[PDB]
């Protein structure tokens, strides 16, 4: 098993994955903050304070009450300053012709500011083809959703195998997965795992939690995605540091 | 098999489905226009001119370059005038806690203006639970995506059966399906079918077309969803009338 720094140099590595893996090793962080807030001021204050602790900030641009492209300009300034990637968790899931417009256009112009986006594989490979026609020219990457954290997920068995095949056949654009575990044996592919908290539990709407030690150490994922475990805490900086140290040590102990 | 007008009166009918079925029978239309345009002025001129020919106008609010809630105010005025429902084709596909915010909030406030939305079933029933916590109080309905028109779709076999079970277990909010065919034997549930053109063919990004006669007459669906077959035509009104007459006759001939 290679370190993040060595994976950053693999011959078939995507440039976006390489940039991410380099800053993960430099900063000793494999934490992605899920910045699940409705106010731009809160998003930007979290990005500034937690920027040093995170490899990635995950957005849902469509829950932000005061979205403007200028808010995203301020977010890019913080991403550059503190060295993290921006991941818009848009979960594209339409025919190729539709997702290309959803990615490039409308009010959000997601491709103009998002290093990474993600897509469901259920529509077939046209979803990836459509996104890549915008994303390849704009030097972006994509994650495919191979497994989900929620109760009753149908992303199991043959579905997960289809997501891995799709990623591997579109390596020019697909840089990894949203998954609960290592699903690809190819080290060029990132595994990002949501549904993470230090304590056992869930929410009232089908979210299920596992610990950083379980998903990084035992299940072999690379990055934890954490929302409420940080966002709902009083001291979001110390919460981020707890998650960072947990995920980083779990990674180091798997490397041996 | 019951007429649309008789289905509108079924004991377990959802009020949104009832309203739709009534106006389909009154206007002799089972055509949903996929208003896949980037300009508000074009969206509104299509809605006004084609309103009499359609039972439903399907939006992708996130490809509209000049979206404002006022544009949607003007669309509701046309929907009320000409009697059609508004369907935002958002394809919610996240955990329940996230989709409730995506549905109610952000810039789009989808639940404030959309009669219908749709959701993927891959995350499990939490997606429906989250949406219904916004949509039930706002008297809205939802369609579940049981089958898709695109090449390589994984929405087949057990997946489609899971979508039908999920819809049937959430009939307070779920009013039907996006499907290629009749998938539910319960007549209270609408079947809407995209991937429709009069001529054989497809697009370059995995879209596949079938005719109105095939999907309404042979496959037993209720409503055709048509985008480019109308939108790319020179005379969009005459194109809409051709699709309307095709879908309506296919429906009548299945009734006998
Ligand atoms: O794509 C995602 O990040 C995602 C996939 C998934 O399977 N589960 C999942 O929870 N998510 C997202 O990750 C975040 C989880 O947030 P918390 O449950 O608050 O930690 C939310 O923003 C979800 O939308
Ligand atoms: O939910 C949808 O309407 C949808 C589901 C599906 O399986 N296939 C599909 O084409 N659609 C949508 O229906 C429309 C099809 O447009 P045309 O291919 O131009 O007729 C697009 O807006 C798609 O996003």
């Amino acid at each position: 098993e290679l370190s993040f720094g060595a994976r950053a140099e693999l011959p078939r590595i995507h440039p976006v994955a390489s940039k991410l893996l380099r800053l993960m090793q430099k900063k000793e962080t494999n934490l992605c903050l899920s910045a699940d807030v409705s106010l731009a001021r809160e998003l930007l204050q979290l990005a500034d304070a937690l920027g040093p602790s995170i490899c990635m900030l995950k957005t849902h641009v469509d829950i932000l009450n005061d979205f403007t492209l200028d808010v995203m300009k301020e977010l890019i300034t913080l991403a550059k300053c503190h060295e993290f990637l921006i991941f818009e968790d848009r979960k594209f899931a339409d025919i190729g012709n539709t997702v290309k417009k959803q990615y490039e256009g409308g009010i959000f112009k997601i491709a103009s500011w998002a290093d990474l986006v993600n897509a469901h594989v259920v529509p077939g490979s046209g979803v990836v083809k459509g996104l890549q026609e915008v994303g390849l020219p704009l030097h972006r990457g994509c994650l495919l959703i191979a497994e989900m954290s929620s109760t009753g997920s149908l992303a199991t068995g043959d579905y997960t195998r289809a997501a891995v095949r799709m990623a591997e056949e579109h390596s020019e654009f697909v840089v990894g997965f949203i998954s609960g575990s290592r699903v690809s044996m190819k080290p060029e592919f990132l595994h990002l795992t949501p549904g993470v908290q230090l304590e056992a539990g869930g929410d009232n709407l089908g979210q299920q939690y596992n610990s950083p030690q379980e998903v990084i150490g035992k299940r072999g994922s690379d990055i934890i995605i954490v929302g409420r475990g940080i966002i709902s805490a009083a001291d979001r900086l110390e919460a981020a540091e707890m998650y960072r140290k947990a995920a980083w040590e779990a990674y180091l102990s798997r490397l041996g």
